[PDB]
Order: C-alpha cells, then sequence, then structure tokens
C-alpha cells in the first residue's frame, strides 16, 4: 500500500482506539435531506468516518493487534456495501435503538424493488385540476375532482413487496409527498468488551444487562 493508504489507515485506527464501542454501519442509499435528518439525531452521540472497505478491514485488523484485543478484528467480516466506522460511548443496545428505531422516511425510487407493500390514502391532494389527475389514474390510483381539488378515491396498495416500482408510479408517489421507505445508518455489527454483537442479538435482547456502568 502507498503511503497515503498507510496514513489513512492510521487515522481510522486512531478513531477505533478512541472509544469503547466500535460499530460498522452501512451508509449506502441516503438522499441529502434524509442524511441531514440523521445528522441532527446522532450528531452529538457518535463519531463516524467513511473510507474504502479495504482500508477499513486493514484498520480493524491492525488496531486489534495493536491493542492486544483480537476480537476487534472480527468486525472486518461484517464490512459490506457503504461501510463506515462509527465509535461512541453509548452501549451497543442504546446505539442500535438510536440508529434503527429512528429512521428517516424517504421516497421510493423508480425501478427499485419495493421493500414492503406501498399504499396510498384516500382524500384530497390539495392540488388544482390538471394533468396530474390523469397521471394518478394511469398508475392505478383512482381519483376525481372534489371540492375543486384532485382527491384520491380510496386507500389502496399500489405496488406489492418484492415488485418493481414503475418510474411513473414513483414520480406520482413522490409528488404526493409519500415517503414509504425507511433509510438511515444500518448496523452491521458492534464491538464492546471482547464481545461482537450482531443485529439479531441487538434487536432481540433490547437492552444491556444492568443498564450502564
Amino acid at each position: 500500500m502507498a503511503p497515503w493508504k498507510i496514513e489513512e489507515v492510521k487515522t481510522l485506527k486512531g478513531l477505533i482506539k478512541s472509544k469503547p464501542v466500535v460499530a460498522i454501519v452501512d451508509m449506502m442509499d441516503v438522499p441529502a435531506p434524509q442524511l441531514q435528518e440523521i445528522r441532527d439525531k446522532i450528531r452529538d452521540k457518535v463519531k463516524l468516518r467513511m473510507s474504502r472497505n479495504t482500508l477499513i478491514i486493514r484498520a480493524l485488523k491492525e488496531a486489534a493487534e495493536e491493542l492486544n484485543n483480537p476480537k476487534l478484528a472480527e468486525l472486518a467480516n461484517y464490512v459490506e456495501r457503504g461501510a463506515a466506522i462509527l465509535v461512541t460511548d453509548m452501549n451497543p443496545f442504546k446505539l442500535y435503538k438510536l440508529l434503527e428505531e429512528n429512521k428517516s422516511p424517504a421516497p421510493v425510487r423508480g425501478g427499485q424493488i419495493a421493500p414492503c407493500d406501498i399504499k396510498v390514502e384516500k382524500g384530497s391532494t390539495g392540488m388544482p385540476p390538471g394533468p396530474f389527475l390523469g397521471e394518478l389514474k394511469s398508475v392505478g390510483i383512482p381519483a376525481a375532482i372534489e371540492k375543486g381539488k384532485i382527491a384520491i378515491k380510496e386507500d389502496k396498495v399500489v405496488v406489492k413487496k418484492g415488485e418493481v416500482v414503475s418510474p411513473k408510479l414513483a414520480a406520482v408517489l413522490d409528488r404526493l409527498g409519500i415517503k414509504p421507505i425507511k433509510v438511515g445508518l444500518n448496523i452491521l455489527a458492534v464491538y464492546e468488551d471482547g464481545i461482537i454483537y450482531t443485529p439479531d442479538v441487538l434487536k432481540v435482547d433490547e437492552e444491556k444487562l444492568l443498564a450502564d456502568i
């Protein structure tokens, strides 16, 4: 590795060694607005560093050796997608709740596979008469003019889980301000005290024994 990589790994290791709780999170797929929403909520509670996955793996492995704390190196096995290093003083369970419980709503993207059933709600859109009425009907959303505005006729699933969201449907849903996807920093694994916590363990256990130290 060139010196710049060594120096960047040095900064990553410094971060890893600075706090008792070290997590690997995934920051893939987060639009600007939602990202600032996440920023506002975790701002003072954690520290985050983005870097290439190959550098993150090396930093974890070397930091583990340098601290005589081998278990730390296991985090490397959980690095994937938009991996980032997060460090904090808050316990792994409080961290999981912080990141996983308070996610930011986001619009679904055209051509994306729906992660869940996506629905619309009956009622006025507050928008004037125009071509949008036709757009709605064209994507399977019954609608009509009522009280001088465009209104959706009834609640309805417009696309099912596992089905692709057509670009026109995505455009129409976004125009309605519908944000059916939840986005944010996803925890891949967390280390604390020679213990590696997986998401399944964090979600099921829910809280740390004896709370805090």
